[PDB]
């Protein structure tokens, strides 16, 4: 009731938080003692599974100072920056504590090196105040142009290419193939704009790396699969571009903790083998629940792996009603956005799982077996876990009609 | 080589960062197994000492999710929201990561809600761009307009007040007293121009409560004395001044091992304890400090109190030859700017760094006998320590000298 802020967390259906006392792994325990498997994961940062014991030992050692303090470099430092340059890539790197401030603070150094004053944008980027606009394809105040993943309009944007700094995009894989990523590149490198990857989400989601070879990134940032939860974000690229980060520093640089938990969840997301396991499991997990879903008439689908996925419904009142079934089972889901596992959700929290999702698809089969997905349903259910337009085919007037219905 | 950015750390003469391999209490330890006193402290962060116990143990805690998840509203947090109201007053609460963060979203938030474009700023606020400027006294790009703690100019912008959005300051009580702050505050009513009170270094590091009851600010933030050196700060203050902090989320919002810290650490603060320890502790040490010097001809003085002082020295060669000595001893100064003890800067301590100085005295000793404290040595050591014009009787003109001479 004191908080000024609206930070994003499960809420009932009245909008009150949902709290945790406790969580484990998969599993998370309400105040009444109930267990529920969490597929939101700290929205995603919880890569490796909440109260990781590893983890936990190295934060605690740095809690005690044992490898160093907040006053001074260390060489956890030296460590913690050479394996971000071998995973990433880049002549340069730097570090901050939320993807918002990284995000800001290399798009405001690139539009400086560049000398330009427009930025095409896609893709949520924080919460800072730069990125707010009234309406897409047009710049605001801060010569930010929402593009919305239309290649029709960045094209438009990249006819005139002189005063463009930078090309900014948070990457999608549920709703953007092969073909779109080709395009993006092709038409970026003709212009000879810099790309700018916001690979907060996706950066290691998929495979110790970014998440495209079809990207040529100038410069990139990754945050929430680097620490387990705990708040580091990390960014590089060409020196050029990023030349003004020399004027960047923050009083808890150094923080211990932070950097030890960054160390140890790079060094297992570095092997790869954390989104080998989820991937298998998360597959199994939305297999199972797509035919549970289809095999009793209930208008869901899933798009996705099982690294990062989501739900798509018919419509907003079988989404209200999924969501409602799926909390009164345990199943904790970041409501109409994208659902991360974690490396905890282990064979036997899949089988938990999908029984879970056997009583929410009984819950809810007979009440809209009349309806179906249609592109409408495939484009509000995009918008709303990438913040964009799906890669579906359509003409210019088209995306008009599409952004008129979904933008707020 | 492979960091973009360039933070703020402990140097060696040759402008390299020092290195620190572990920390406990006061001590930190070199790679050579040399033990030195911080008077550092992350840069005022660590307020209770390095690797406090009972805030290890609740990290320790925390990293294990044994007091919430990231991903969810925690049991703990209400109470943390609570205490910062009840030890800071406001209408509404919000937290951040760095104070840097803080700073710009408050400073937007107040100028959207006052429809108004000029802010008047002394003090550093952090390194977000926004506060650049290539000169004093006039509008940066942002709107924002310097004016180095001095009352003659803000009294000039505030006699156009239907311009001014707000006036935040970062309040200084080494070098500012009593008058300078009567007059800011009836200046400011006078204009009916709202106060951000950025309290990100003095709030709570005198007392359980804001830095001085002669200020009435409408927003107020604090950080470093907030969670021992982990990533919080916080901002509080009237609800209409806030209101687009709604807008305001980030990944990392609910991080339990960020949250124990802070709420371990306010529960400690709160009680007024560890300032009033630090106090007698810092004072002993500068009563020591001042007499030795005195004693041995040493041109250097002291400003501040236990809590938060810094050295002034009659000029830059005698500041240097003090910087080597002491580090000679293993005193950990934050060069140039404000000294800040912890709680660990105990009667053993103090002893211990009475002894050093007793060193650095004997060292400085019959080197700079014939020097003087002029008013160009306090303008220029508050100038770095507090980030403006200290307040001692000057002309206009004598304004135009000092600013000209230590502007760059
Ligand atoms: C007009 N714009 C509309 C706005 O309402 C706004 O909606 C956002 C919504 O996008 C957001 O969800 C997205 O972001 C979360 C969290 N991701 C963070 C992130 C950052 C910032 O890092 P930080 O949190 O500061 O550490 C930077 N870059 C990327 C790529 C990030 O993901 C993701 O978890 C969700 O998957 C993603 N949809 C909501 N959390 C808050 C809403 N206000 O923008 C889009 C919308 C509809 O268009
Ligand atoms: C050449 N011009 C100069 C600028 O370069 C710039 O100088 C700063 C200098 O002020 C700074 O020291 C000050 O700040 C440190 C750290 N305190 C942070 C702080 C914040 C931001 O919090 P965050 O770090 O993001 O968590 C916000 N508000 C306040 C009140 C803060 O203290 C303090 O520890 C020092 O005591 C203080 N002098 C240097 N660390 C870096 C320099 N670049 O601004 C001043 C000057 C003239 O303009």
């Amino acid at each position: 009731k004191l908080l000024a802020q609206e930070p994003t967390c499960p809420r009932d259906a009245d909008g009150r938080p949902r709290v945790f006392v406790e969580g484990s792994g998969a599993y998370l325990t309400d105040p009444d003692g109930r267990r529920w498997i969490d597929f939101d994961n700290a929205r995603g940062s919880v890569v490796l599974g909440h109260g990781d014991e590893e983890v936990a030992e190295a934060i605690a050692r740095a809690a005690r100072g044992r490898s160093g303090v907040g006053t001074a470099w260390s060489p956890v430092l030296d460590s913690l920056l050479g394996q971000l340059q071998e995973v990433c890539g880049g002549d340069v790197v730097g570090l901050y504590r939320t993807g918002t401030a990284a995000l800001r603070s290399v798009t405001c150094a690139v539009r400086d090196a560049r000398d330009r004053s427009i930025v095409l944008s896609s893709g949520y980027h924080g919460y800072d105040p730069m990125w707010h606009c009234d309406e897409p394809f047009t710049p605001n105040q801060h010569g930010i142009v929402e593009f919305l993943f239309d290649l029709d309009v960045l094209a438009e944007w990249l006819s005139r290419p002189e005063q463009v700094a930078a090309v900014v995009i948070s990457p999608d894989h549920m709703h953007l193939g092969e073909r779109w990523y080709t395009e993006f590149t092709r038409l970026t490198k003709e212009a000879d704009v810099p790309v700018i990857a916001d690979e907060v989400k996706v950066g290691l989601r998929y495979r110790a790396g970014l998440s495209t070879p079809l990207l040529d990134p100038a410069v990139w940032i990754v945050a929430k699969c680097l620490a387990n939860g705990s708040p580091v974000a990390a960014v590089g690229g060409d020196a050029h571009l990023l030349a003004a980060l020399e004027d960047v520093s923050f009083t808890s640089y150094f923080e211990p903790t932070a950097m030890a938990a960054a160390t140890t969840t790079l060094r297992r997301m570095a092997t790869g083998e954390p989104q080998q396991a989820i991937r298998a499991a998360g597959d199994r997990f939305i297999a199972h629940t797509r035919a549970a879903f289809a095999n009793a008439g209930v208008p869901i689908d899933l798009a996705g792996n099982g690294n990062l996925f989501q739900f798509v419904c018919a419509d907003d009142e079988v989404a209200d009603a999924f969501h409602a079934a799926a909390a009164a089972e345990g199943l904790l889901f970041f409501e109409g956005d994208n659902q991360t596992p974690s490396a905890a959700f282990t064979d036997e929290v899949v089988e938990d799982a999908c029984g879970r999702i056997d009583r929410v698809s009984a819950a809810l089969t007979g009440r809209f077996t009349d309806r179906e997905l249609t592109e409408e349903s495939w484009y509000a259910s995009a918008w709303g876990a990438m913040d964009g337009l799906a890669d579906r085919p359509r003409t210019r007037e088209e995306t008009t009609a599409i952004v008129e219905r979904l933008w707020e």
